[PDB]
């Protein structure tokens, strides 16, 4: 989460 990436716990990918 946190940004427009990969898919974390909500919107990022990881790093």
């Amino acid at each position: 989460l946190l940004g427009r990436s990969g898919n974390d716990r909500l919107i990022l990918s990881k790093n």
